[PDB]
RNA sequence: ACUGAAACUGUAGUAGAACCAAUCGGGGUCGUCAAUA
C-alpha cells in the first residue's frame, strides 16, 4: 500500500499494489498486406530537430525503420487512413 | 530517464415577528305516580 501523486500526504493518493502471475507476452498477427496502429499511451517522438513533434510522416519513418520495411497511407476516399491527436 | 512541495470550504448572520385560550351559563327547584277489571 503506497501513496502516489499530488497532495499525496493528505486524503489523497493511497493506493493497493497486488501483483499477478507472469502475463504471457504479446503475439501480434504478421500481416504483409497492412500494419494497423493503435497508441495504447501517449508518443513522444523527437523531431528530427529532437524537440518534440507532431508530424506522423516522422512516426512513419520510425516505424519502418524499427520494423524494416515500407509503409505507404492507405490510399480509399471512403475511408480514413490517419486519426492522432496532439498531446501535450 | 524517476510521484512536486505546501494550502482548514472557511468567514458574518438569534428560527423569528404578531396573536388574551377565550365567549355564553344564579348550584338551581313541586306535583303526583301506576293500569286495570
Amino acid at each position: 500500500t503506497i501513496r502516489i501523486g499530488q497532495s499525496k500526504k493528505d486524503q489523497y493518493g493511497k493506493i493497493e499494489v497486488t501483483s499477478g502471475n507472469s502475463a504471457d507476452l504479446p503475439k501480434p498477427t504478421g500481416n504483409n498486406k497492412t500494419l494497423s496502429i493503435w497508441f495504447l499511451s501517449d508518443i513522444l517522438l523527437r523531431g528530427d530537430r529532437l524537440n518534440f513533434n507532431a508530424t506522423p510522416d516522422d512516426l512513419k519513418k520510425y516505424l519502418e525503420n524499427a520494423l524494416d520495411i515500407k509503409l505507404k497511407e492507405r490510399s480509399d476516399n471512403d475511408l480514413i487512413c490517419i486519426a492522432l491527436r496532439s498531446q501535450r
